[PDB]
């Protein structure tokens, strides 16, 4: 609980053991990552909403899956699958900023 960070990187995955059965998309260029978070799994379900309304709008029939998630995971992980690497940026940086609300200045 102390009020400056500290998190611990150095080793990650591999030899993990992570896991073991198959269920996740495979990665690659065609598959993306994103994460969104907010007050908890309720509020992020309300935005994810609005999520794939864009993927849907950059790709046409896009699929995506994702995987679990708890009411207090405050994180919510999930896969789109487009067809180039372009798409992940165009769709990661119109993504980002809906949430980031970058677009225009203040409201008022």
């Amino acid at each position: 609980m102390s009020n400056q960070t500290c998190v611990e990187n150095e080793v990650c995955e591999a030899c993990g053991c992570a896991g073991e059965i198959g269920f996740i998309i495979r990665e690659g260029d065609d598959v993306a990552e994103v994460s969104l978070f907010g007050s908890d799994k309720a509020h992020l379900e309300g935005k994810l909403a609005e999520y794939i309304s864009l993927a849907k709008q950059v790709y046409a029939n896009v699929e995506y899956e994702v995987a679990p998630v708890a009411d207090n995971a405050t994180e919510l992980h999930a896969r789109f699958k487009f067809e180039v690497s372009a798409e992940k940026l165009i769709f990661e940086l119109k993504t980002r900023a809906l949430a980031r609300l970058e677009h225009h200045h203040h409201h008022h």
